């Protein structure tokens, strides 16, 4: 749903997708479970609401609702960078270089109805006055 | 369409909506014209692609595709902040108080297909190797 901040009404959903560096059977078993845990922890840290999270052997698909103060690149690098530090610190048998590649995919999601926009405009005028 | 940078494939579309302060009949004629010109110049400046722009007497509805480096709040405040400065400069009669209110609405837009995501994943593994 639409959320509100100081002087803001927003709905910011993003699909973030990225892959583990070189092994296609990296994110499995306990490693996959810890990966989900840390990504959820980071989301909570940033005030983001995870809509869907998939940690598959060959990729991560994170669909999340975030505050408007964050740029998609800032978010991707925070999720990837912080999760990698934690995951590599936890499992020694990894720790051989980078966990992720330096690329990521991001796509905005949403279908704002004209009624929702019309209503926001009417509300601002009602609030501010003419 | 999907776009790409150094190490990112992205689709970042946002709807920005905001209204002028108690003047519900000022964004007309020459002022409306200049406002549209200024918002288009700012978009070009930031590397954003305007999908649709509406400058109406009671509100601005900016639908734009932007680089992932920008936060929605930065964009909203830059578009509003810089246009206000330029507009008040060209039309001194608007120099009384703030041109815009401090509020704004922002909503992400998009319906990315699974095929696009699947292709991104396969392309990264093809480039990275396993
Ligand atoms: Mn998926
Ligand atoms: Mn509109």
């Amino acid at each position: 749903e639409l959320k509100s901040t100081r002087h803001t009404k927003y709905l910011c959903n993003y699909h973030f997708v990225w892959i583990p560096k070189h092994r296609r059977n990296t994110l499995v078993n306990e490693i996959a479970e810890y990966t989900k845990e840390v990504l959820k922890s980071i989301a909570e840290e940033l005030g983001c609401e995870i809509i869907a999270l998939e940690v598959m052997p060959d990729h991560i698909h994170l669909f999340v609702n975030c505050p408007p103060r964050y740029a998609p690149s800032y978010l991707a690098n925070y999720f990837k960078g912080k999760s990698a530090r934690l995951i590599l610190k936890k499992f020694p048998q990894l720790n051989k270089g980078k966990l992720w590649t330096r690329s990521y995919f991001v796509a905005t999601a949403g279908n704002v109805s004209s009624e929702v926009i019309k209503k926001y405009i009417e509300e601002q005028w009602r609030k501010e006055g003419e």
